[PDB]
C-alpha cells in the first residue's frame, strides 16, 4: 500500500533514551521508515527547547494534505544544519526510536510509504 495507518506514541523529550536515528540524512530517513514499519517509532511534539535536546539529523513528520478515519496524511522530511530534504506541510513532531518509554498520547497518521 502507498499509505499505512499508524498510531504513534507521543513521548516527552526528557524520557527519550535514543535521541535520533543515525548520522546522515539518508540513514535517519531509512531508519525512521524501518521503525515506522516495525511499530518501534515515537513522536516528540516540537516546542521551544525540544530540538536542541535531540540529535541531528532530525526526521519530521509533516502534514501532506488537508484526514481519513482520523489519520492525518503525513510524509517524512529530514533536517541537518538548517537544510531540509523534502518539502511538505506543518510539522506534527520529530520522530525518534521507541524503546519502551511511556507515552502521554497517540497521534493517528496515514504515512506516505
Amino acid at each position: 500500500k502507498t499509505h499505512v495507518q499508524l498510531s504513534l506514541p507521543v513521548l516527552q523529550v526528557r524520557d527519550v533514551l535514543v535521541r535520533g536515528f543515525g548520522d546522515s540524512v539518508e540513514e535517519v530517513l531509512s531508519e525512521a521508515r524501518q521503525h515506522l514499519k516495525d511499530g518501534t517509532c515515537g513522536l516528540v511534539e516540537v516546542e521551544k527547547g525540544v530540538l536542541p535536546q535531540l540529535e541531528q539529523p532530525y526526521v519530521f513528520i509533516k502534514r501532506s494534505d488537508a484526514a481519513p478515519h482520523g489519520h492525518v496524511m503525513v510524509e517524512l522530511v529530514a533536517e541537518l544544519e538548517g537544510i531540509q530534504y523534502g518539502r511538505s506541510g506543518e510539522t506534527l513532531g520529530v520522530l525518534v526510536p521507541h524503546v519502551g518509554e511511556i507515552p502521554v498520547a497517540y497521534r493517528k497518521v496515514l504515512l506516505r510509504k
